[PDB]
């Protein structure tokens, strides 16, 4: 026991972790932990679940580093409940693995992270995939898995063994959680991005 | 990550998924969803839950691949709450994969398979083996596993990693999900074969 | 399929497991099921929950092989909720695989094991660590899993992969167990053993 090494997904932890956060509002003083959310890119770029960042005066993002910065409200998308904030980067953001090549498949093991307790990570494999409810998309609309999704990660990360993001968990049948598929994120965050500079 | 493999059961789940399928009822127009099954054999012969076709006016099932037929039911039995229905084999049906030689050891890994949302699956292990309740076979009754078990996989197919038939998901101490070892399931099957030619 | 191995933690199940024991009360003639607990070493300790052996008039012991010795309290510890028995120990001993040198890693695969349907394990990942409520000891607290945690487990062991000891699944924020850090374990009974001589 003491020379081989125990199975894990510590490895997928290490990549992806550090790239998800928190995310609380600041009323007045009254701090409260609102969720999870996730840094995309460099730009400073984080998604979140729209739930999460509804009633918010004031956004505040924490990452598992000790920094803590400001966020503004870069939209949200009602029908996926998903919402982009913007912060400030300084030098050095931790940001999601994204592999735009990776086909996700049926029983592909996932880890699902967020805090509620801090940072926690539970798993599970991806149960189904497919569209569901009103789909103006076109495109594959839901990815399923068994890994608890709750409010304590409501808004992180959906990874593989490999760290690459498959989704994003979310509260839009028992015993299943759901997440939107990173293809779709992507998309809808860019256009949430783009859009956001209009008159 | 680019280059490297997730850690998946897909293998699994691509060699003994098609052969789990939906079951229905046709009473009258009304179509509503009984529950899972599992093609055994090319014969066309399904197992599934009791339960499932307890009050069936006609009884239809639906593969995978967009196949549909029309099952009898060849006969149930009360005490292990399985039920054998009956298709006509068009040329080529899926069929689970079966190993008389493969022996469960607990802490296998196991795919739990069963259509609520589409076809679903989820991961666990086998927790325990033994014998509960009126044992009058003698043998080994139970199989226990930490994977969902539900309405929506009640009477789907376990599997391990390597996608061999482990039991079939039952209804018949919290936590815990059943499933028939398919040992046991297997005599139990045949037996309603054959005494379902009888006067 | 015939030729391959399924995937599995049977391993780690052979090597633990055996430690795991029931834990009874025998009070007067009434033998009720109180939980679980571990044994530790050669001299016969056993640790257990403070809970299960709360109002035990006589306390007895149950292993895996089929021998059955009544233990005597050690001492227990209310902040931890952990309790330290004692038994003859008889030529031969199960003993709970530990490695003192090996450092736990959150994704770390983890399976929990204890009697509720005779001995049962459960498959998860180390989902956090560190310390929570009052925390005298200044080391880290608690150790989070989603395997299933309940009365049934509750005293038992988790164990990694290759068997060694992480904690003891304990009682003292949804769909997440506790278990209490190896560690932290050996010394609170290490310190229960020592102050039981004591006038």
């Amino acid at each position: 026991s003491t020379d081989e090494t125990p199975a894990s997904y510590n490895l997928a932890v290490r990549r992806a972790a550090p790239a998800v956060v928190n995310v609380y509002n600041r009323g007045l003083l009254e701090i409260r932990t609102l969720g999870s959310g996730v840094i995309m890119d460099q730009r400073g770029y984080i998604i979140t679940n729209k739930h999460v960042i509804n009633d918010a005066d004031q956004i505040i993002v924490a990452l598992q580093d000790g920094r803590v910065f400001e966020a503004l409200l870069v939209g949200s998308d009602s029908l996926t409940d998903l919402a982009v904030l913007k912060i400030n980067a300084t030098g050095g953001l931790p940001t999601i693995p994204i592999n735009a090549r990776r086909v996700p498949h049926i029983g592909d093991v996932v880890l699902a992270i967020g805090n509620p307790l801090g940072q926690t990570i539970t798993q599970g494999i991806i149960s189904a995939t497919g569209r569901i409810g009103l789909n103006p998309t076109g495109r594959q609309n839901f990815l399923a898995t068994d890994a608890s999704i709750n409010h304590g990660n409501s808004g992180g990360a959906l990874v593989n063994s490999l760290g690459e993001l498959m989704g994003i968990n979310t509260l839009s049948p028992e015993g299943i959680g759901f997440a939107i598929p990173f293809q779709l994120a992507t998309k809808i965050m860019d256009k949430l991005i783009r859009d956001g500079r209009v008159i």
